[PDB]
């Protein structure tokens, strides 16, 4: 035994795409904001994600938090999210499994219902409530950044073999790419992973040439990092399935928290029945997320609304990884 | 299984007198001064302390502290101390252990020759030098909050055994009662810890709220909580051996930091002990830590001195505690 | 951080006295019988049982076992008890500890009206009925080596105080000293506790080595090793209290299963009691354990019966113990 | 929390293939042999497996150990391999990681220079020494079962597009199927994965039509489950570098031990100098593992040797799996 480094995590899986909650090992993060802190992280800690995301401890498709200091008043505590390929500012199956965790494990004084909840995220203050049976969490509705549409139709280029045919274009909190089952060729199933997987990356870098857009309101991100396919269930209590590639190529096992924000949209501006509506949306694994939206807020330049997303989240062990110091590997190591 | 809370600690030991270092199970806690922290603790979360100090988990002596936010400015992480019987404001071996296992763990980078970590207690911050053999910590050097003779002797009480006379009272992190093992007729060793033990309480108690406790600043203490009884040594290396009994009726197996930081800052004022003029506390158990006295500084009221104590600290295991909810002892119990 | 060996243990209470159960940090020891692995666990890795039975990691008191394979037919894993003191050839809170944990944690496949698991002392195999309601155990109900009065009353001795006169000498797991609370003039009270261990210890002593000690079968035992002090309850429900002192000079929180499957085993032969006759034996806190006497059956030298004592275990959290190579005291120590 | 499950697991990662070394949370399996354990394991216990090989926990790549009772005197431990698709019979990168971690958390007393260890395996009884520098482990050479040829040439089909070429097949513990880089155009590197993992399948299937054999000795196991892809290193203190596919789909991120144990051979009848010469094969990531050869014993109806293979393993954290008894994925789920 040697290790030099002792990082204390909680796993959890939100409908399958798991997430790897860091709580003890690193104990204050000096910036104010959630952003303040993730730029010093990114900048002086940086890679322990690297470790803990890439192999031999995590994988491509890996994902997860760390939980910390509020810094603001209001209650709670900070989280920061991160992947193989750096961090996300939201990750809504992250804001689920974090509060889960959170409120089962203690940290959060738990109520007889449904225990409300406020975590600072780089982006925006989250607001999660967890419906409580007696004793254990249910399921979380987390309520999402107001999300719309950026352009109606698309269509650009596709390598083999029809060239052309038409899209669509939209946001979430992060943008998004979305398309249709019929023009490729794809039933959206485990088997067939790395056609989607493989036609999904080069789809993603050809449209950040250009077309790229920057929405009203923050100026910092730019295009696209998430690429979306939708289909309709194989499940009958659902009504769509979908898909959704990102992170240097890895793949969502959840219908796609900010995903779905964004999808569940369209379909209040297109005519299908609007607010207060059930919609459960479904992933290429086949496991489901509740959608249904509120506000309506239109604002001039845009059309949009303050979806609420809902998911389940469960334990999947407690770890305590350490970084044996002669390992080479250490830290991470990318395929 | 079943527990609704589940809190990650450190088990560390300091010349013996372990210390249960918190570290993953409670993110948060807004405060301010890490007073006003440990209030919060004592006045909401203070169950965690009865768990984890008494049994089942802990017994009777047993001490532990929690790693924090600091807020504080600088303050690498910020610490709070507890016992059974409560909250200690300052503690050299439960600062002592913090220290090695934050740089131990990684918590703290650690530096080759010597590592710089400041805690926040908050009986003031508190400077400890983690010396490192390149691999591994040598021992900590832990620079205390200035100590000083407050009252002088004074008079002593009776019930058992006979109304007596001298002694004396100072402050170092604490205030302690600092008497002779003559002056009752013990002798510091394991055959008589009963007696120190029921000695100690029952004179903590009866030198508190009959006379005037108080410090020159941070204005609440006014309570001493420490009986400290001293003799020579059995140890040709040790100068001095000492008990500190405190918090229901515990005892310390280290000479206890804070409590001989507290005696050498009597001396001096007296003349037996001049600047550097190397220093060795033992406790009953032949463990000793190497003080010395390095500069003066008075506290707005009378003269006073900042002592340095040196020690060591090793880990002994990590502990995940759970509280099954059925279990009635769930928050420990008392004897 | 550095260790070398890293051991992973279950805390758990058992009405009080807690129990840490070894699980992982050693696989094998081919010993044969329970007790010719219990030989070389104290004639090579004893020194685990210094380290976690006494301080820093453990206490004076602190009780714990080792979860093994079982070689013995059936026999669902095997267990080996042990204490501060050394090792007890059955213990009552240890096995109903280890059933209730074993169920608890799925290393048993937990069945839902009541779940039968064989262990092995190897003061026989031992059969614990673990009663789960719906989702969670309600109650463990051990059935005991048969139990017998020894040699009936003979003479005390004095060092302290008074030579005095009758008490009584009973086999229930191991051989016991039942005497009156009043026959030597104590209160079962925390605030005398110190006396009846004092006490304890040194009759434990000076009636071995002057009298006849041995077992009709399995050789070897010829030491009592356990004294038991009793008298009526500040409880309606209990029926009497105890305690019990053993081990170096410790004693148990819990009324002693193996102590009142002894006690209540000398009854009957006085006609106090008879068949199931709800019996419950308590300790000095608060505890009770909910006795009754199924079946005779003598014991090849003369007649005994087999008692089935009742209680509660609770999981108190999981221990990695680790033991820094460097710490001096990595091996526990006395005091 | 719930859970109803709890699996105490030790991470490594063996020159970048990962084993979970299962520890604590399941005391005995019953069978004599591992063999018997095994089918005991596969029939009763299994898809534990699943669980902690499959998403959400593990990935399709993962692959791991069960260290228990030896059950074989001799002395040491009983291990028993698995991955996504079921258990392997050797898997030798976890002979290594076994062993490595045993004596760096203790299980296995360790000595000053080499500690030589034997560990019961469903297949033959394994020989790992591991070279100790004073303290901590720096490599393990795994001695393996007596490797071999099966035919000279091969070549059958190809998909796209030659259609043809020779290629060859070998043992090593299990079968094998090796071919060179030059044919289908690929450069064994990170970045092509898909063309490798998806061409390898495919051969290893269309290969198990009725080219399928078994060698002599042992008639159970059949035809391939190994393909295998030599082009030689990007690695200056290397010879050659290579790629292994298999599991389901898997892939070896390691040399692979059993297959380069395999391939080692070949050049022991095609003239490359013979025993005790120098030879490190590296993996596709481009990491080392050094082979070399003794005792060449040829036995009539084939050649064969008995080839040392040695690598390294690194403790990459230590977890403590749980089993929510409400999350529908609990156990695996594959992709
Ligand atoms: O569900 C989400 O919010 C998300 C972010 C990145 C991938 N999915
Ligand atoms: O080491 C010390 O200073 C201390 C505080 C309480 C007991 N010992
Ligand atoms: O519960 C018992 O039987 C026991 C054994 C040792 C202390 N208590
Ligand atoms: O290295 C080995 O022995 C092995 C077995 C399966 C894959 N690799």
């Amino acid at each position: 035994m040697k290790f030099s480094k002792g990082i204390h995590a909680i796993d959890s899986h939100t409908m399958g795409e798991p997430t790897r909650i860091v709580v003890g090992g690193i104990p204050q993060i000096n910036g104010e904001t959630m952003a303040d802190k993730k730029k010093y992280l990114e900048d002086n800690l940086d890679y322990v994600r690297t470790a803990l995301m890439h192999e031999p401890r995590g994988h491509n498709d890996m994902f997860g938090s760390i939980i910390t200091s509020s810094n603001n008043k209001e209650a709670d505590f900070g989280i920061i999210f991160m992947d193989g390929g750096g961090y996300l500012n939201m990750c809504g199956h992250g804001s689920i499994g974090a509060a889960t965790v959170a409120v089962e494990t203690g940290m959060v004084e738990m109520v007889e219902p449904v225990t409300n909840i406020n975590m600072e995220a780089p982006a925006g203050l989250i607001k999660a409530k967890v419906m409580v049976e007696n004793e254990k969490v249910k399921e979380v509705s987390i309520t999402n950044v107001p999300s719309f549409l950026y352009m109606e139709d698309a269509k650009l280029e596709v390598p083999s073999l029809n060239k052309t045919i038409t899209f669509d274009i939209s946001f979430g909190g992060s943008f998004f790419a979305i398309i249709h089952a019929k023009e490729l060729g794809v039933k959206v199933e485990t088997s067939q992973v790395d056609v989607l997987k493989k036609l999904g990356i080069e789809i993603r870098d050809l449209i950040n040439e250009k077309i790229k857009v920057q929405h009203p309101e923050l100026e910092h991100i730019k295009t696209v990092d998430l690429v979306e396919i939708y289909d309709e269930p194989s499940n009958p209590e659902a009504t769509y399935k979908n898909v959704v590639i990102f992170g240097q190529g890895q793949v969502d096992r959840s219908p796609c928290g900010t995903g779905t924000s964004a999808k569940l949209a369209t379909l209040y501006k297109k005519g299908h029945l609007k607010i207060d509506e059930k919609f459960v949306y479904e992933s290429i694994t086949g496991t489901m997320f509740k959608g249904r939206v509120l506000e309506e807020t239109k604002v001039g330049e845009f059309d949009a609304i303050i979806p609420e997303i809902t998911g389940g989240a469960y334990i999947t062990g407690f770890n305590h990884f350490v970084i044996d110091p002669e390992d080479p590997l250490k830290y991470g190591f990318t395929v």
